[PDB]
């Protein structure tokens, strides 16, 4: 069951911007958004992904745990928190591009390919570069695919084992108090148009679990702190958190 909700469409306007926010509440089973045709429009996943290529590479044994170091290759790029060594807790809260390639790179082509489809994701569709098809390749997903893809997640469905779906989860912590615990992961697509930002999770909270998944126009690094901005006002007004 889906119902569209229209007036959230404010929550974009306002920023002189366009997006889709699409709800799940897990307990009824109920799903809301403010737009309903880009709810099922396919983006490119960008940083996303780095939720599928951390549970492949862990699958697979390209990562131990979540203590293993990723040494910094000694080159120097324009985010300075990638010029550091990272742990995959680190590289997932930094959305650090690089350590992710050479996950992709000893993961290959044949074994990426086969567990995407195994995970439903998307257009399941790694043509591109196996370094970089995330960003500039024919992956595609939607709003309401992923949020298909992590309610799999959470109830430890994917075809992988129990502990490489909970050490991602631990991985994807954002925000915790005495009201609620978000696990998510942001994204930033610039590479192919329309340029986006995503944020994609879900909200716990004592009886009850709330999957998110928005999109929004990008066009500027500038507005990436709406992403999670937006995604929480309407949280608020949907009396989901306080
Ligand atoms: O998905 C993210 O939220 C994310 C995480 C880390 C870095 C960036 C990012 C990339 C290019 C940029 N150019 C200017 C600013 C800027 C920021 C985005």
């Amino acid at each position: 069951e889906w119902q569209e909700n229209k007036s959230w469409n404010a929550h974009f306007t306002e920023h002189k911007s366009q997006g889709v926010v699409v709800l799940w509440n897990e307990n009824k089973q109920q799903g809301f958004t403010n737009n309903l045709k880009r709810a099922n429009q396919a983006f490119l996943p960008a940083s996303t992904f780095k939720i599928p290529n951390s549970l492949i590479a862990l699958d697979l044994g390209v990562v131990k745990d979540e203590h293993q170091v990723f040494k910094w290759d000694g080159q120097t790029r324009d985010i300075a928190t990638w010029n550091r060594d990272h742990n995959l807790i680190t590289a997932m809260k930094y959305s650090v591009v690089p350590v992710y390639q050479e996950f992709a790179r000893q993961i290959g082509e044949a074994r990426m390919s086969k567990m995407l489809h195994a995970f439903d994701y998307g257009n399941e569709d790694i043509s591109g570069n196996v370094d970089s098809f995330w960003l500039d390749g024919g992956i595609r997903i939607s709003a309401t695919e992923q949020i298909s893809f992590l309610r799999k997640l959470y109830h430890n469905k994917l075809h992988v084992s129990e502990r490489s779906q909970r050490i991602v989860k631990q991985a994807m912590l954002t925000e915790a108090n005495g009201d609620y615990i978000i696990r998510a992961k942001t994204g930033y697509s610039t590479r192919i148009e329309p340029k986006i930002g995503w944020w994609v999770g879900w909200v716990e909270l004592d009886d009850n679990v709330w999957f998110f998944a928005m999109n929004m126009d990008m066009p500027t690094s500038d507005g990436l702190g709406l992403r999670q901005a937006i995604t929480k006002e309407v949280l608020k007004q949907e009396k989901i958190i306080p």
